[PDB]
């Protein structure tokens, strides 16, 4: 089995983006937001079937772990009064897609984070999503201010009440920022990668997993700059007098394979331990075109693992095993289906 | 010839970092600057001979392109009254080093940048360092605020008068942030690399080198995250409806070889055209220790170049050929010595 660990609901029913701009325009006008529209299951079936389900079929995947659209999380302007109904509405959409397609999609939640609030409503939405909607994970935005890193590092006690709910519920988080309000910083091509790189160093500077020994993070997009500069990060453990990386982090930190070329993927498999590598592609996302240089899709990352010269034990772990051990609720669901 | 294009004067005379802390502490009230100390040729020569030159010898290099200490250039709080005398004092030390060891060190200057100012004083110090001190390039800081990316992208018209001076003096710039004022961002493990990645995407969003076709940038640390995610950046060129990377950027953008492990060095060599790779090591810098996994130093990047399977012309471009074309003034100085 091939479980795609990274994916967002990007091609949406039209009334959803419509309401989102009315909710945005009503808040900056001092008005309440209009009622959320009704969306048909056939409309939801249409968006999914035309896009995600088609490519999963073509590309030989079985499941995709599905979360709200990453750019549209935009936890900026304005406040919690926008963030909570928006986060709730997007995850309700994710829950409905799983209802219509439960053998293929597993849910991961966005959180109603915003710069002016602590993690109280996100702990609520995580609980609502895991307990009532059957979700298996969350998306954690390390900079809900969106491009100036004006929020505390992930080792800060600001985050500690949130991590306790994660560990009790046994759910991991993918560190994942959203849209950028910084003109100097494009989101999907720079801001995503910088936050990944910064997040990994933040953990390297501290000892979070001394406090939460079972807490597990995924840093997406092959870990930002990190495997490419792996030797730089090992040497900094020594420069900081910190424990070696294999013990400090790599039992709690895992990287996905949304690196969009064979040489980036060849390097990931070469430098990061097989158990820390999770298959992902983030299809219908940042890079939707074909590679002139290969004739295959950029985000068809299975082709890079499939082209690797690895053992079947290694193929099983990237494609299915690693994700099921980091997401226990998904392992438990697949056992209960005999898989 | 073996020229290390990236290197800082990191081990300083005691009074310099001392005077830096008094210039900071005097500004902590309303005071002018304390007396700048006198520094001897023998003290300076000692630090160089105990450090950089000894390692050049053992690592078998001929030249180092030398710039002020990068972490301590960081002009946080406050303004030009600090940034200009600090840069002048810093650049003088590099000038004196080259005076003492001129066949071995070539000078590149830091600039008097600060968040509230334009490039007027930066233009002056570059002219002063190039015209009067004979420098061959500069270090250009895209975020002097020290950790928040609150400054305009490198494509903005804010930067154009400075590029005009770079263009007239025939000096390139290495894109370089400094120390971090962000609690969420360690400098050498995140901020250095995060800025490199953000800098490259900014230029990919626009067409700066249509305006300044002779403008040349070096993005250090193997391009930050950039070669590792080259397919993501190529695929984003189509997503942005933009010209291809080889034509939009790769006649004007150069990457050094400060990637501190063989597989990262293997990837950079693999995806970046030979003409865009400049040998560097940033020795005695962020990572000063030995690699347990290899038995050689992390920052001994020449050893990684030596292990590549490339032609002698290809080795020639990395070690001597590419940098002599990007720093014409040094080509002319080396030509003027018959080499
Ligand atoms: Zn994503
Ligand atoms: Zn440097």
């Amino acid at each position: 089995m091939i479980i795609d660990c990274h994916g967002h609901y990007t091609v949406l029913p039209k009334a959803h983006d419509e309401w989102r701009e009315q909710q945005k325009a009503a808040f900056k006008a001092g008005q309440p937001a209009p009622p959320y529209p009704e969306i048909s299951d056939d409309e939801i079936r249409e968006t999914i079937e035309a896009n995600q389900l088609r490519l999963i079929k073509e590309r030989g995947a079985d499941m995709t772990i599905f979360s709200p659209r990453a750019s549209a999380m935009a936890p900026h302007v304005g406040d919690q009064s926008v963030a909570v109904p928006w986060a709730q509405a997007c995850n309700n959409l994710i829950a409905r897609v799983v209802d219509l397609f439960p053998e293929t999609f597993a849910g991961v939640c966005m959180l109603p984070q915003s710069p002016e609030a602590d993690m109280t409503s996100s702990i609520a939405e995580l609980e609502r999503c895991v307990n009532e909607l059957g979700f298996i994970g969350c998306n954690l935005n390390p900079d809900p201010g969106g491009g100036h890193f004006k929020h505390p590092p992930l080792t800060d006690r600001f985050w500690y009440p949130f991590y306790e709910k994660m560990v009790e519920l046994d759910v991991p988080a993918m560190i994942h920022v959203s849209g950028s309000c910084n003109p100097a910083m494009h989101a999907t091509g720079a801001y995503y990668l910088a936050a990944d790189t910064i997040a990994f160093m933040q953990l390297l500077q501290g000892n979070l997993f001394a406090d939460f020994p079972t807490l597990r993070f995924i840093i997406p997009h092959g870990g930002g700059a990190v495997p490419y500069h792996w030797g730089r990060f090992r040497g900094l453990a020594d420069m900081l007098k910190q424990p070696s990386l294999d013990t400090l982090l790599m039992n709690n930190v895992f990287f996905d394979t949304c690196v969009y070329h064979q040489p980036g993927i060849n390097l990931l498999a070469d430098v990061i331990d097989n158990k820390n590598i999770l298959f992902g592609s983030e299809m219908v996302g940042a890079v939707r075109g074909i590679d002139p240089t290969t004739g295959h899709y950029f985000d068809d990352t299975k082709r890079y693992i499939d082209a690797l010269d690895i053992s079947d034990q290694e193929r099983h772990a990237i494609f299915e095993g690693n994700t099921r051990r980091v997401f226990p609720r998904l392992d438990a669901k697949l056992k209960a289906r005999g898989l």
